[PDB]
RNA sequence: CACAAACGCGUCUCAGAGAUAAUUAAUGAUUUAAUCUUAACCUAAUUAACUCAUAAUAAAUCCAGCCCUAGAACAGGGCACA
């Protein structure tokens, strides 16, 4: 399973430089960025596929590090979002009115997160065997992250040691501090790599094929990769703290799912660690619910 | 005593025990047939110091900010954080 998860990264590591070889060809571009966060900021640069957090850079390191997500034009985008032409940059952060997308963003960076940690532990022991599920988001507060696994897996039980032990490596990898990557890919590359992961083959089958776009967005953490329709967190120091509160298994058509859910921590900050047992029993409460 | 504080002039408390002092008082008893608290040896009893069966001590790893009979700073305490 090594083999496969080097020849699948190499396989999309290539893909990821040919794509952004050929969308980068020309590199003689005008970018001119002008908007009033805090008053007005007027800015003009030359560059291809430029990117709105490298002009949070540009003003200084403060909204620099405190720079969360950009609205651009009206319409709310990650802060690795290229930008072209024409652009008005709005800073967002959760102390904002408005902590909709950022929670969204939030939730959706948790699954990824953890997406790549249970693989990681997966490829800790052969014995097991993952297959990724199309993950549900709720806006409750919750994330559902769907999956299915070998029979070995479905006979023996999650002990709470082994659940901690992903926390711990969650945690791990948490403060590994590693850098996310966003791609931009045609659904067929995309396709040959999803192809041993056969509830994302679905995915992309039915809706992406509906979508007039071809263009998907890859988001790479590590060895792992996910499909996101929208935003990611900036970066991994971002995420102080995560936790594994429970599990599920739902019966449809014959078939078995375990769906595996969890909390996160926002803006890097928590009250106290008796909220903590109170936000572990929240979380767990929240799993027994599983909203849709 | 002109705030709810600090004081005595006011009130309360003050304790075993073990061992040895230098004197001094002995028991069976040699060397030296007697005698002898001593040479040996089991052993009876004797100020303060010299010591404790013990009483005070130590859960670090956040503490912004607001307060305190706490306080030079610091330390100590108390305030139902985002």
């Amino acid at each position: 399973x090594x083999x496969x998860x080097x020849x699948x990264x190499x396989x999309x590591x290539x893909x990821x430089x040919x794509x952004x070889x050929x969308x980068x060809x020309x590199x003689x571009x005008x970018x001119x960025h002008v908007g009033k966060t805090d008053p007005g900021t007027v800015f003009v640069m030359n560059k291809n596929i430029s990117t709105p957090y490298s002009c949070a850079m540009h003003l200084s390191e403060w909204y620099c590090r405190k720079s969360i997500l950009a609205l651009v034009d009206g319409q709310p985008w990650d802060m690795y979002k290229p930008l072209t032409k024409s652009c008005e940059i709005k800073f967002l952060t959760f102390k904002d009115d408005d902590p909709g997308e950022v929670n969204k963003a939030y939730w959706r960076s948790c699954a990824m997160m953890m997406g790549c940690v249970i693989e990681r532990a997966f490829k800790d022991e052969y014995v097991v065997s993952l297959v990724r599920a199309p993950e549900v988001p709720v806006i409750a507060g919750a994330f559902c992250y769907d999956v299915v696994l070998d029979k070995r897996l479905d006979e023996w039980m999650p002990t709470k040691e082994n659940l901690h032990s992903f926390t711990k490596d969650a945690r791990a990898l948490i403060y590994k501090d590693l850098p996310f990557e966003t791609l931009e890919v045609e659904a067929k590359v995309a396709l040959e790599i999803f192809q041993h992961n056969k509830y994302k083959l679905d995915f992309i089958e039915e809706k992406a094929s509906q979508n007039p776009e071809r263009i998907v967005k890859l988001h790479r953490f590590g060895d792992f990769i996910d499909v996101s329709e929208g935003p990611l967190i900036p970066r991994t120091s971002i995420c102080f703290q995560y936790e594994v509160s429970a599990v599920h298994n739902l019966q449809t058509q014959s078939s078995l799912v375990r769906r595996f859910q969890g909390l996160s921590l926002p803006v890097h900050l928590r009250a106290h660690f008796t909220i903590w047992n109170k936000l572990l029993e929240r979380s767990r409460k929240m799993v027994t619910e599983d909203k849709t």
